[PDB]
């Protein structure tokens, strides 16, 4: 057996499925291989089961990359609105959760269903339980530029689109195959790291484990200056939540994070209003009215915060408390693994890839789309949008040959 398909796609995920659909729709033959048992396994998990498919405010600045000028082209070619429009026209209902985030009303199944439907509608063939391996480059054959082993059959193609994703969720089928193919052809890869992931506590902060389950709004600021205002969640392992997941993109191993527990109010102003309006009251009572009761109690049960009458508090101790709550210098021991991480930072170096095409500069006929590229977006549907955009730029480019 020796099959052929002008276009082969490795990975039946967000980027793979969408690209396969665009190609069939533009009238090109394409086959998709996937080591998994079902298509779009991560799409089904995204957005807590409803799929945060994009965000109303998308710009290149919502993406992390060694190469800042990369993302702009594909994002402007196929926009968040081009997809929002495809979704609505496709009969899918969605709503805005917060911060421009858009989710499906009827679950992530809608997105996966729409993708699989477009592919069936235009001719794309999807083969599951097919793990790709042994990719070889062919040089003389004008019709065959690549050969590869899928199970026991050898496939041949003119264009090979790599949409294998990143490393998070290994139990879901995640593979480094995309990087392995790149490295085999001498294509540079930026060292991958788990991102949009929780932080783990060092020994000195382990006592905060007692706060597990508690949640509050804070502002997290990374050493590079980036800030995010959102919810922070105390865990058994460390700290998590939207604010933490967001800042893990800008945080670097060995680095510290600046956490403001009371971003909202101006503690001193308040502590003073209570110093006049309640000279009798305890510090603990004024504090619990601002922060979670159990956190305030823990600082006390740890002797970190003295509980005295508002009146018996020197203006200097009031200013040390204020700085203490607004400037918590947190140094995580590290990050949780790829089993919790939402994405993977790093990947194929985007400077050797085409900004307009997604095609490899070093190896013609080889394309990289999706998360495998060194393009990581913010939490909030940005990662899926990059998948739609890069998959489209690739398909549109190939249809033009
Ligand atoms: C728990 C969780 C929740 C998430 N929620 C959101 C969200 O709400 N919004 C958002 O924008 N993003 C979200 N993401 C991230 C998002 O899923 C990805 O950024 C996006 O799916 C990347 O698309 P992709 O096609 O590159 O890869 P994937 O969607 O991962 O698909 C690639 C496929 O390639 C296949 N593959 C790998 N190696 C091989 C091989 N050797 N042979 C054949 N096939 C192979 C895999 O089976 C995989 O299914 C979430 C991620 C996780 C883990």
């Amino acid at each position: 057996m020796s099959q052929y398909s002008e276009n082969i796609i490795i990975g039946a995920g967000a980027a793979g499925l969408f690209c396969a659909a665009q190609l069939a729709k533009l009238g090109k033959s394409v086959t998709v291989f996937d080591n998994g048992k079902k298509i779009g396994r991560k799409i089904l998990m995204s957005g807590g089961g409803f799929c945060n498919f994009t965000n109303l405010e998308v710009t290149p600045a919502h993406y992390l990359s060694q190469n800042p000028h990369f993302v702009k082209s594909a994002l402007a070619r196929y926009t968040n609105w081009d997809f929002i429009s495809l979704v609505a026209e496709q009969g899918i209902t969605y709503h805005e959760k917060e911060l421009g985030q858009l989710f499906c009303d009827e679950g992530a199944e809608q997105i996966v269903e729409m993708l699989k439907s477009e592919c069936d509608k235009y001719g794309a063939k999807i083969l599951l339980r097919s793990e790709v391996s042994q990719v070889e480059r062919i040089q003389n054959d004008e019709k065959v530029r690549f050969v590869l082993q899928v199970n026991s059959t050898q496939w041949q193609c003119k264009n090979l689109i790599v949409a294998t994703g990143g490393l998070s969720m290994p139990g879901l089928g995640a593979t480094p195959f995309g990087y392995q193919i790149a490295e085999q052809f001498g294509i540079p890869v930026i060292p991958p790291r788990a991102s949009l992931v929780p932080f783990t506590y060092r020994e000195t902060d382990k006592f905060l484990t007692a706060l597990s389950g508690i949640s509050l709004p804070v502002t997290i600021t990374a050493l590079c200056g980036k800030s995010f205002y959102n919810q922070l969640l105390f865990t058994h392992r460390g700290i998590s939540g939207p604010a933490v997941l967001q800042i893990s993109n800008y945080w670097q191993p060995t680095e510290s994070v600046e956490i403001d527990l009371l971003p909202n109010h101006n503690v001193e102003e308040e502590i003073n209003q209570a110093k006049q309006s309640s000279p009798k009251q305890m510090l603990k009572t004024i504090l619990v009215r601002l922060l979670p009761k159990k956190l305030v109690e823990l600082w006390i049960e740890q002797g970190i915060v003295q509980d005295e009458v508002i009146a018996n508090i020197s203006k200097v101790r009031v200013k040390n408390l204020v700085d203490f709550i607004h400037h918590w210098e947190f140094t995580p021991n590290g990050t949780e693994g790829y089993r919790t991480a939402e994405v993977t930072m790093g990947g194929v170096d985007t400077k050797v890839i085409s900004s307009k095409t997604m095609e490899s500069n070093q190896v013609s006929g080889l394309y990289f789309i999706g998360e495998v590229l060194d393009v990581t977006g913010w939490l909030g549907g940005y990662n899926f949008q990059w998948a739609w955009s890069s998959a489209y730029a690739c398909a549109l480019s190939i249809s033009r040959q």
